């Protein structure tokens, strides 16, 4: 019924062997065959499926109302294994602002395998219809991206993509199947680096990709049985136990999204604060129509780097690293981490700035997170 | 100094911090940074780069002579990374019955993007030589084979490579480093599938990849990074525990390969047998000329289907099960269970008979190896 | 500050040598030593001390406000090993209704050794007054006990045990260190069974004990390295990894039980309830005096044994299992499943009626639980 | 048949459900029941019996000849357990120089439960015959013992306790089931220290006992369950997966402690050396007649501390830690690191002098180890 009871009882969890009430870990490669083609419960080489992987492929395919997921070695391996659906001369449009990862993998990787892309402001969703070129075959956005949190139409890029005969992908990292769900306004393929929110606890690395097109899926096995980007059993264990926490830590981290960002619209050493629940910020409507939460991950800006380097040294609850989705809050600057290899004038006129701070809010209590960053941005 | 020495303190497999002296599982994602930009020990984000998978990683270039280890999520996806390093219109030489998830993966996912493939037998190195066109960038290689262990010649391969400009790799995976060392021959670059004997307990899916050329572990740590096809830490742990028996197990299933084709040879219900130890297999002298032991993967013919049935069925000590490298000896039917998509025909051509049987020699005593598979052969 | 943030920063939960954000995995049994004598990190042999097992007994001595922590292998190992501080001949006072496990290691092991148990109703304190012989050196209560959730007052019990030089514990495993701390207290040794709540997840046995008291420690210490009852290396970063949500599962059940307490109270179907959250329940003013919350343990009448398993089968979202502290919601009937060979007579006698249900409330939806058991119950 | 395809094919470490070829985790507490009390396949709580449990213990039961077994969180703990079949007022004999850690538990926390204890020289079984009083119900030897491998008569011993309604108990820890099975020679308990050899990569802590008896049998049990020192899961599969290769080990362990031996005998810096390999050896010959082969544990003299601390020193291939039975070669000196709190004149006294030096012959190339010892034994 209701989402935190399906994150309990949704997807197979148990063994039905057994009756355990956790899914076993099957540390195992291969498989007994009592005669020749026969398989006992349907495996034969843990690269083409293992139960334990199988069990988390169940979860994600549930959580997302999806028919097939699929668990990658990273969110990165889902990424790549996606598109690889395409061709040598097939083309693709995501919005401007992708994951860095996702940008070098594109640009560094695939066009010297003849795949062409372009980078469009999916924020009006007729750029994109503008950027549809006749060997276009994929249609990948973000929402909300990463730093400044701009929030793309998913339900208006799907019926774009339907109408031109595009594969649609929607990564839904940072809202999560608990408040974003791609798959129900249309879209052909979701997929989670589940490294963040979905893992939870910063303890794997991993991909979840999930569809309800049967065709699509065939693809999605064949390309992971013949690349072999695979989850191992450990990871898809620790995966299916942190997915059960989600909900509470999805909520108890937008709590304190919502008081943080109104400590830091009046604090006056912070400037311009980018958050989708913000009212003014752009598709604020937009993103209220198709999630019902938000994601942990707020940023804002501060005066200049040396103010950034104060504001991380000042605190005591937020933790300098790299990544989000942990229980832990952390905080970054983009400008000197994730796009240090841009040209600063590049930087400025993109909008991260010196003084842009990224934080991925954590689960500690929510007046002990507001309070620290309040009383470390007074010391600026 | 001698190998079995080197499997236990070559590569570095202890905790510098605590003195522990097996690897510590770091079952993490990220780390923390004391100020922006410094790594307390050169690690920031566990895709990027993982201890354990790093002490992993260093066992496997320690092994091979080489200087740069790479740890994938399964070998397939250390020969899809080593394929990356190529562009669309670049093209490979294999050999003629490369593994068929290697043919699967460069003839229905490379092949889209605009690699070009030929397949060739390269037993006869002037083959290769002949199949060289002005777009050939790689040579690519296992050996022996399977199912019928045939031999090329490494160093030969090598001098062709070099000769040419091209990249030479090596599938180390029947051999292991125990036995073979492309790299110390010349070779670019070696890989494996771990999932055999490397890990050796069936019970890891993963995939090692060396090389001693700085500009390709480059290449080779952008593709990783950026297409995330890694193994996890607990596979990696589990993989260097494995490793540290790798000399005695292959010195086990040595001395029963040995007693076993004796057995094969002799026996009435045996006709050909496929070994690179039998002193008649093609290119015997220059496998026994680069390497200095044998794979324990043996191919024999008896009649038909319904007797290869029978022997899997009379055995007791002969598991059906697919892969190979196990502790268990390991029983299969090429024709039923690899090559089944093939048209009998064309099988038959090949020399993958109907009664073709595979078996991968495990650890078991050797003359209840020998005596088993006698009495089952027997029942014919 | 507040305690969802001592969740996530209190204890030693990272590794100072790489920065990982969690706690490695060190999965040995010794450590080199630079020096005979000299220990890098202060670790020799894991029986002793495991720095995993060490970072779990951190975090159990600070979310207890204690400063010495211990793992074991089981709840009832913890319990083994504090009444192990005991010799033969020496008494232990006991609440009436202790586990089912104490009480079976008490009268049917540890008076083997001659250790001397009297259980009383500690619900009146005199009543541990009158029961102190001059040999008792040992008072040992749980509150809530098991299924009726009888309270004993904690800070009397502890102000007793230090006037008459009694050794105070408290097994804490119902309320957890989030709602109750009997350190605080002034009790002696807290314990847990941490294969409830805390671990969190089912999938972790695990007792963990923590003190203040540095000579009480030093007698642990020896006992836990001289029968070896110790917590491994995966099961300490489980429990570990599942303490950080411990917070956001109490609260969440809490929530739940409110509301399921009020559906039980206003439904004909259902008698008595048993909680000490109801203002009626004996010692409520107590319990709400020595914690600031609820253990999600509640037990209640229905008419009998074909009423309580007709609720089993009818629920949805209730699973039947034993253990409680899930982060699904498990049902029982203590009469046929923890109480069962005791006289049905006596049973009845001591309130275990045949119809009496026991649930341990989960964190699925509160709705969804609250209807879900309503449905149930108006099926009978 | 023969032993090293026992080690393979011997216990059940399959999974009947899917096939999988190794013993999957089950990294669960509780199992869901059907119906109340029926159980699927027999687990019903994790301490109680868990399935990978279940095979490490089908595992040693099959490899002693026995009908049960058990495993325990360290071999301290299967010890303990052991012990507490007796009641206060009960008395154990044990040989002289028993492990000190069986040492310590007995002397300094049975005793404390009026166990009575006595220590007698059992290399003279007519000794035991002396030492039995009315009160004595066990018998509790070590063959070799530590660190001088004193060798007892373990078929006369098992006739002793016959006659006399003695529980006969050996730790067969050091000669491994791979060399002796004291239950084929009448013992009654057969136990280990499976951190040592069993195990054999020094990264599981785990006690495991085997029997015959199924009175005994049902008391363990009850004891395992009440006082909770069980093995996990994740410890329980890395002892299957290490026992594979226990015979492999253990041959090679033996073709080095040969070679060894013969090495330190001619050597001038080297006095006497402790090994029942030895004809000289006292019970030289019993020895031979229940084991067929060697524990790699010897001992033996070099000049004084200052000697010792240099050998240890010079050595590439000798690793100083606590513990026996890795895949490395360990050293220790005795009177330094195990037995240093016992007075220097009565060390003397028991021949644990200054220069005694252990080292526990690992898997390493067999000339290296003795090149190694031999050119640091020559800077002496
Ligand atoms: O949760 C929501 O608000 C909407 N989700 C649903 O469509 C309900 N739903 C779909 C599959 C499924 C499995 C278990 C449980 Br419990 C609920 C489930
Ligand atoms: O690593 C990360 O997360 C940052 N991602 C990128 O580098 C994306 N990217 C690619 C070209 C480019 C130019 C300006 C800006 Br602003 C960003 C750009
Ligand atoms: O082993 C052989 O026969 C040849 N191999 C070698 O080149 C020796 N060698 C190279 C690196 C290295 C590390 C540890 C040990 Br121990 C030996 C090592
Ligand atoms: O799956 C496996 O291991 C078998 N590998 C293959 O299928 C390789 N392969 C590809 C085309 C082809 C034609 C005849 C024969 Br014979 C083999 C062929
Ligand atoms: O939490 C409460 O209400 C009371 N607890 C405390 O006494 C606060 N406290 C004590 C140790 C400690 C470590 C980290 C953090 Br964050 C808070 C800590
Ligand atoms: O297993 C469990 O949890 C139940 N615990 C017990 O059996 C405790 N216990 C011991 C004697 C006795 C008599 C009546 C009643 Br009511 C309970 C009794
Ligand atoms: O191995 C020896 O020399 C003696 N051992 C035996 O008594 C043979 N034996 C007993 C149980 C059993 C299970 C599998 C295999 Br295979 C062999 C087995
Ligand atoms: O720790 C270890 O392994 C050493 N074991 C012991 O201490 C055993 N032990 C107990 C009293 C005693 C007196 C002399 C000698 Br010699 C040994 C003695
Ligand atoms: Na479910
Ligand atoms: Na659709
Ligand atoms: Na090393
Ligand atoms: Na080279
Ligand atoms: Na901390
Ligand atoms: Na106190
Ligand atoms: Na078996
Ligand atoms: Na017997």
């Amino acid at each position: 019924s209701n989402k935190k009871t399906k994150l309990i009882h949704g997807g197979h969890t148990t063994d039905d062997y057994t009756g355990a009430v956790t899914t076993p870990i099957y540390q195992t490669s291969t498989y007994l065959q009592d005669d020749i083609g026969d398989l006992r419960q349907g495996y034969e080489y843990s690269r083409t499926a293992n139960p334990t992987r199988s069990s988390v492929e169940s979860v994600i395919a549930t959580l997302e109302n999806g028919k097939h997921g699929f668990a990658f070695s990273s969110g990165v391996a889902a990424i790549s294994a996606v598109v690889m659906l395409l061709d040598k001369g097939d083309h693709i449009i995501l919005n401007s602002d992708v994951y860095g990862g996702t940008y070098r993998a594109l640009t560094k990787v695939f066009t010297r395998f003849g795949i062409e892309v372009d980078f469009v402001d999916t924020t009006h969703t007729d750029s994109i219809v503008q950027a549809i070129r006749p060997t276009t075959k994929m249609l990948f956005i973000e929402t909300p991206s990463n730093p400044l949190l701009r929030v793309t139409d998913i339900k208006k890029s799907a019926e774009i993509a339907k109408e031109h005969g595009l594969i649609s992908v929607v990564d839904n990292t940072f809202m999560t199947p608990y408040y974003q769900n791609p798959l129900d306004l249309g879209i052909d393929i979701v997929l989670h680096s589940a490294t963040k929110y979905l893992g939870g606890h910063s303890d794997v690395v991993a991909g979840l990709v999930a569809t309800s097109d049967d065709k699509l899926a065939e693809r999605l096995a064949f390309i992971s049985n013949s690349t072999g980007g695979i989850l191992g059993p450990q990871d898809s264990y620790l995966l299916v136990r942190g997915i059960k926490t989600l909900g509470l830590r999805m909520e108890q981290i937008n709590r304190s999204v919502i008081e943080i960002i109104k400590m830091l619209q009046a604090h006056p050493a912070v400037q311009q604060v980018f958050h989708p629940s913000i009212e003014s910020h752009l598709n604020h409507d937009v993103h209220m129509a198709q999630a019902d939460g938000h994601t942990g991950v707020i940023a804002f800006e501060v005066k200049n780097t040396e103010s950034a380097k104060q504001l991380i040294k000042a605190t005591s609850y937020y933790t300098l690293a790299e990544s989000l989705g942990a229980v832990e809050s952390l905080i970054s600057v983009p400008a000197l981490m994730t796009h240090a290899s841009i040209p600063a004038d590049i930087r400025a006129k993109e909008g991260i700035t010196d003084g842009l701070v990224r934080i991925s809010v954590g689960i500690e209590d929510t007046e002990d997170l507001v309070d620290d960053l309040k009383q470390a941005l007074d010391t600026l």
